């Protein structure tokens, strides 16, 4: 027979980050939300078993080792053996063996029965947690937001794009605007932009010339394809004009970015909602696999111990059963009184 390996604190730490995550988690599910607190409430309960069974257990295999028929029946059964008063001695000695062997299946019989109690409340606190459902379809939301959250951040990147083209298209306009406010281009030619061709015939120095010639040249053809212009002159009242309707789209394009960064916020934290509903189901199949254990433990407990009293009653071997499984709980308190969570 071997004991199982059990780790309390790997237990404990299970059920804190249960309890952590189940209050932080923003699914908005609802339901999942209320879920969630049964298995940390019941984790904690499970905790509570765990931590109350090891003294309580040590309590009921300490009081048998002080009973005096342990060291009394080695003491009968060594002056058993030699040529004896077959009636006065050895039939009386029998008969006292036999008293003491019933007050020792009486005592055994009991802590079996405190073990098979903490074995029942602790499959009791396994069946509470484990049996509450919460993957159903999560896996299905999970794979729902992050396609949501694929096409938003993917039309917020469009969205950028087509305004940083606006934004340029507009500042070329404006340049065009500085170069006719500057050079007083609306005094000399009226109502009109001037052609490119007019001007050349300016008098300017050479870089200036190709200064104002390019900025003329390019904020015209943006503004004429604008305002849908393919035949005629632009006008400077046109030119602002064209700027107006990019102004508009470029501020519709900032407010409808600005609503599509509040639903990525909104998805962001469902999706974190439900990847911490997802380490809850992996810390709970953590802690239960510990908590199986401990189970475990009380039914082999138990069992060893019945099988001792089945046959015939081996005193001795009795006594290194109840001090393995005395040191087993020596190790588990220790455990726990060196516990140090986060
Ligand atoms: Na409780
Ligand atoms: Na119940």
């Amino acid at each position: 027979v071997v004991y199982p390996e059990i780790n309390v604190k790997t237990l404990s730490q299970a059920v804190k980050n249960i309890w952590r995550l189940s209050h932080q988690q923003k699914s908005g599910i609802e339901i999942i939300q209320e879920k969630t607190l049964r298995i940390s409430l019941y984790s904690r309960d499970l905790d509570e078993a765990a931590r109350a069974s090891v003294p309580q257990l040590q309590t009921v295999l300490r009081q048998l080792p002080p009973q005096d028929y342990f060291l009394t029946l080695t003491e009968i059964d060594t002056e058993l053996e030699d040529p004896e008063l077959d009636d006065e001695t050895r039939n009386t000695l029998l008969e006292a063996r036999s008293e003491h062997i019933r007050n020792l299946k009486k005592d055994v019989k009991g802590v079996i029965r405190s073990l098979r109690k903490e074995a029942n409340l602790m499959a009791s606190r396994i069946a509470d947690v484990s049996n509450v459902v919460i993957l159903e379809r999560l896996e299905s939301s999970l794979k729902e937001e992050q396609e949501r959250k694929a096409e938003i951040q993917a039309d917020i990147a469009q969205q950028e794009k087509n305004k940083a083209k606006l934004v340029v298209d507009r500042n070329k306009i404006i340049e065009s605007q500085d170069v006719i406010r500057q050079y007083n281009l609306a005094d000399m030619f009226k109502d009109y932009i001037p052609n490119i061709s007019d001007l050349d015939k300016l008098d300017l120095a050479n870089p200036k010339k190709e200064l104002i010639k390019q900025a003329i040249k390019q904020g015209v053809e943006i503004a004429k394809k604008i305002l849908g212009n393919i035949s005629k002159g632009l006008k400077y009242i046109e030119l602002a004009d064209a700027r107006a309707k990019l102004d508009e789209r470029i501020n519709q394009i900032n407010k409808d970015c600005d609503d599509l960064k509040i639903q990525l916020k909104g998805v962001e934290q469902r999706i974190a909602g439900i990847e911490d509903v997802h380490q809850i189901d992996k810390e709970r199949t953590t802690l239960l696999l510990q908590a199986a254990k401990l189970e475990q433990a009380w039914n082999i407990f138990a069992k060893q111990l019945q099988n001792t009293i089945d046959g015939k009653i081996d005193q001795q071997d009795l006594t290194k059963i109840i001090h393995k499984q005395l040191d087993f709980l020596d190790d588990l308190a220790l455990q726990y009184h060196s516990m140090l969570l986060s």
